[PDB]
């Protein structure tokens, strides 16, 4: 996946960059509460840890998410 990055910290930071409070975001992977699939909205992020805060639509529930399991449907505007 993009997350293709020796570690997957690069695919982090490259997002980070981008994901501005107000893109759209689609979880690609299923974890936890959270299931694939799910869509949801960028609140905002913790700008140096994995931890973002992201609001699931289809759940609608707030929830800290991770970078490398984050799909951009930004620039919804």
């Amino acid at each position: 996946m993009r997350s293709e990055f020796a570690s997957g910290n690069t695919y982090a930071l490259y997002v980070r960059d981008t994901l501005q409070p107000g893109m759209r975001v689609r979880m690609l992977d299923d974890y936890e509460e959270i299931s694939a699939g799910d869509e949801g909205e960028f609140r905002q992020s913790n700008n140096g840890v994995p931890p973002v805060q992201v609001f699931w639509e289809s759940t609608g529930r707030t929830y800290w998410v991770h970078w490398h399991m984050l799909e951009i449907l930004g620039f919804e505007e």
